[PDB]
């Protein structure tokens, strides 16, 4: 019981950042990107299996023993949420459990732009935020909802694979499913959501096309949806959800673009130069009636050159320029940034 | 249980649209769209699980154990109906519960001019509500809906997706058919609905195309027919349905459209500039010949500047006439008509004049 | 049972068009247009259930409660025939029922021009009867089985869902098919009706692909083709046909066409001027051999100008065009002509005259 | 029992084509085209079921009565076969039966040229007999297998939906297979074909993808397969067969019409100037070495011409040329050879 | 049981590669290559059976009762790994089992380059290790284990169908699942690898876009990723990894590939000149700027020119240099160069030196 709870306070108190548990090695945790041994036997098949599962209940029993697989969230009072996956090597369980502090930290220690806290109070429109996984995206919603809970008197829903951060009341209702025990999938919740009165909806992974089509219906209602990606651009972005569509009806998504579109966001993370901590890169477009003409006139051949010219006018920025700051303020190489760069050329060019 | 009546009676009381139950949260209601905590302690999950639990049969404890979901509707004699939805999130239930009128409001009482009434008599055409939710459509159809019952001797069909407003009989005969109860879909009803002999027709919401083909089929056969779209102006609405079609089609489109659309309104609930009650800003527009003309020709692009100058001849209306308006009457303030206004300058050039 | 009947007797007596039963009403009779309650007590669910339950059959009563929906049609010998649709309202049934006389009127009756009748007589091609449901187009299919039930000695199949009109032997053998009780679909019957010797066949609406290819065999290879579409008018009803196919076949497809097909018909029912009765719109095409070379040419925007111009040729006639004949009788109005006229300012120009 | 007897006995002394059975109306027999009543009471559903129900196993009852549809064959010794037809309308059975004679005509009855005879003896390749349904085809194919039948020692196998033509032995061993009774399907018969030694193979309609290429690799392995299409020319059938194919096959595709096309028939049927009979119209098209460059050169926008020119060379004739010669035969009238030509000008021109 | 064990015994004593069981026919066993048959009597299905049985789980009875074949790891303790593949001849079980020593060779016991061992300490990037099955490439992959797991304190995680070389922990933490027992399938282990904290990951094979994907974000993300191909050439993998993607989304992966690899090698295992062992010949890719720009010039054709000319300045080398080496010092023949080159001529021209 209280040794599983001893080393996530030995993880605490040291500092780290995650608990790996596998057999034939003692406890290990990760700090500041690299692994320790703790000064403690090696565990055994059962002592991982009885270690997990002394955790879960009979539910989580069964589902695990039926798939040997489990994501799950859980909490420690006081102490910090958490992050954990349990799964099976050679014949024995393992698990590894990331933590997850209670406070959230603010859009200015994020080192985000102040438009996307003036985006956050918007009552409708369409916004995107894309990235590979783990880039800190989690993090920049719970920022927001945080935003939205303290400063309005309006209804949020999440639907989670599982919760990466608890949101108690602020100002808002805020209710939190998670998919696979409080609900049986994304199309049930989503089977109920209009007969539960919302107005601002966190819908996870954009898993497929039913409920895309399901979301944008949602988003064109006079609601705020927020959804990720995994695309690294804008341009990308766009390009991809364009070609999903049929040939004959790219129009009507040119056409939808044009009027719902209030801003996209690609993020992605770099080593700081410290070597403690990641740092947020952001490309931003934000259409104006230039790009909505351009929209108009059927190119996009053209629109990235709009994004990294509408720098002074509507406060937009290219993932290299976010990098050509970076360099500047030496949170990042010079080498990581063109190593990085979607166009080394284009930086070359600006320089 | 006994005192779950009383929430319901300050719900109703208040004027409140919905009751949100939760754990760890008061008791909210919906007013005027926004939440207000009531004054009660939080509930826990004892008061949530026997509260919900308290209105439902051996079965429906089954099926909410089965499913962790229930939809459903229920009357309280005397009081009102309600639409309610059980769920279950941080390992508890958790419930929102909408309120269903007995009453339904008048034409004159919401601030609608005339035109809206005269609309209501038209024998044939195409006639649209549109806007966000919640910005009073369903209770305005639901007028019109009365308004007809009362005055004409034809045949009232409902598709819905849910039942909201229920209407007994006054003059006409009224069945109300409900999506994924009374119907598979919406495209079954109108699979069916031209085998019941209608002159009225609810459809919902227009999801997609073929219903929209069903619509022009109707309006083309001798019927007015109201639809609901999320459109927040006419141009939008009008480029909406005809961009849904493939470029080599629009032309057909664009000429049935021009020949059976008889009104076109788009309506949104503002806050009042006192605080408390919203009211209706609205975009009329009614086809004259030019415009039918220009809807034809696919000169979507001047439309608006037609309902910008057919105010005097036609009496259309664009929504900054009527926020001016409002405005005029200090119903609303001069920063929240142009925070939604689409061109404030437009406005401007209104307001100096 | 006899309570139906008793129902239907006075809905005979009174000229009604329809009996309507539904819960919370009397049933109610449409006289000239006009619903009229019976003195008689609301119905309730209890009522509607044994009413609309006295006339299906078990698997019937397991295929209602299975999709909630129905067509059909049934017979009273003596009185007549009727076509009911029943769906489900408030929780309960409800029936709508038209009535289908045993005697089919003539073409002349009709006021449907002598091009019709010789059009009976064809011994091949495809001939397209279109328009919206219920514009009347079964009843000119019905007269026009009638007249080669009357004057050949060939094998008419009609394939129905559900069976109209019913034809009795004349000088053919007529055997009429209903989908969901002699065959199992209209895509079965097909796979069969090649083995049947069919000369004359009824398939039924044109609802997709296969069917037309079907329909295609059937026209090339020396029989008579009778099929149905919801469109409008001549110019639409090509179009829709031709952009169903693949651009690379598109061009055997005009081909067949071009080759094989006799006549078009596109309905429309209008009120009549006088304020009682029905009166038919028809758009006809009948291919001369200028429309033939448009479709080997890919000019369809050219088609309009030879639908503008064979009127004394080919006998052809614009749907505007009949219009303007039953304008000049003063069968119909100028409103209805205009709110009906593919292009007003034609039928202005018309009206000139 | 022998009142159907006696009906199928009228129709054959009465000259006639075809026996239809329905309430309400006396049995029917179409003579030259046209229905004549016969001089008997009218049938009621009672009668119509124990007449069709009379001449069934159990196991055809029960199959009918499990769809209410039933295509069958069967035939009366000394007089003829039959292909029937049992259906359901009104709520009463209903019944067509056409009647098919036990002796085959020959090419030249037919009215088909030498060439196809001589092609009867091909030991390997691909034919292509095309047209709408009931165009004859089967006469053909009949026809072309008695002449195999009674020139080989080969093995010929039939599968048939149902029968239409029985061969009794003569110099080959043949086994005829039917569709739903002695085997499920297409599929299960082709399952053990290969384990059966055949040479011939004659396979029904080509219903569906995967039997085309059984079938094409069956034609490919030293077979003379037979097979049909619905399509009314050569160049149809050729763009029809290449389009089913991916793009970035197509070259092989083109390939393979390249190497293995020994025939490709196109037929139809049109009435005869008499009033009494039906006449065929046929295209044909063999590729020579020139339309095998033809083929290599990626032009099928010219391959009809080389067919349209190919008549003295190669003996090639398209449908229209067949038109004419019926048309200088008098066996069709001018207006219905150009009401059924496909290319009316191109006659003009020959004109 | 002790018998198969007793079987194994004599298997490593003799030095031999695989054991064969197999009905009529005593044990095989390959010594230098060649087949030598043991002093025993030849097996019939029974002793097959039960042989191979006794390795087998229930799990795994039902299961190659249910698939007839069954690819597996296993060890035993003291003695080895094996790796076995069982099959169904003649209606009987059938196995061949190859060995799987306890001691993984270095880098330069495997004549590897140096480059190879800077690779090991990459902190991020794509690194690919190609070739057909069985051609050496685990060996390296186990060696390059081994290497991290010496230096580095991070997670080493692999995904085998089935697990080959076993890894003990040194320096980090290795968690190794087997397709079929630890996890579902690849598929479903991907879904869940980023909760899992990785710093190096071992995939399996790649046989699809879905793990190509998953692989291209893992080491755009500062991840070590391994994966294998069929391929047999640099040139070879870049074309195979390009055109499984549509046409409008190759610039994208064509970028993703500049940024992120690090470096890409290609295996054959060649007899030996000698005629005893085999001698690994590997093409060795790592990008430049001039590679990466031509990726971004779209102008692959060139690609093979800087491999032509990258052995100086990155450390690169054609299988054909590598095999020239190979040649140069007398370790293969001039047939098998020959006969293996992709280009002979080139090879040819370096025989001149």
């Amino acid at each position: 019981m209280a040794n599983m709870h001893q080393l996530l306070t030995e993880l605490v108190n040291r500092g780290g950042s995650d608990l790996h548990l596998t057999t034939n090695s003692p406890p290990q945790i990760r700090i500041d990107g690299k692994l320790l041994p703790l000064d403690m036997p090696p565990l055994n098949a059962v002592d991982t299996k009885q270690l997990c599962y002394s955790i879960l209940t009979e539910q989580q029993k069964h589902k695990f023993e039926e798939n040997n697989e489990l994501d799950l969230s859980f909490g420690i009072k006081g102490l910090s949420r958490f992050r954990g996956n349990v799964f099976v090597q050679r014949g024995a369980v393992a698990g590894v459990f990331r933590v997850i502090p209670y406070k959230i930290l603010s859009f200015e220690e994020l080192g985000l732009p102040p438009v996307v806290r003036e985006l956050a109070e918007k009552p409708r429109g369409l916004v995107l935020v894309t990235g590979p996984t783990g880039s800190g995206k989690s993090t920049t919603l719970a920022a927001i909802i945080d935003k939205i809970n303290t400063d309005r008197h309006e209804h949020i829903v999440t639907v989670e694979d599982p919760i990466e951060y608890l949101h108690p009341h602020k100002s808002c209702v805020v209710n939190q499913r998670e998919v696979g025990a409080d609900t049986k999938s994304f199309k049930n919740a989503l089977k109920y959501i209009l007969r539960q009165d919302p107005d601002v909806v966190l819908v996870g992974e954009l898993r497929d096309l039913e409920t895309i089509e399901a979301a944008l219906t949602l988003a064109e209602t006079g609601h705020l949806c927020f959804a990720t990606l995994h695309t690294n651009s804008a341009v990308q972005t766009i390009n991809r959800i364009v070609d999903v569509f049929p040939s004959y009806q790219q129009p009507q998504v040119r056409a939808q673009l044009s009027f719902v579109l209030e801003g996209v966001l690609s993020q992605t993370l770099l080593p700081k130069a410290s070597g403690t901590g990641r740092v947020l890169a952001i490309e931003v477009m934000v259409p104006n009636p230039a790009i909505r003409n351009l929209i108009r006139e059927d190119k996009i051949h053209q629109i990235y050159s709009q994004m990294q010219v509408g720098q002074e006018k509507f406060g937009m920025m290219t993932m290299n320029q976010c990098l050509y700051g970076l360099l500047q303020k030496r949170h990042i190489t010079m080498d990581v940034g063109m190593g990085r760069s979607p166009d080394p050329d284009e930086l070359k060019q600006m320089l």
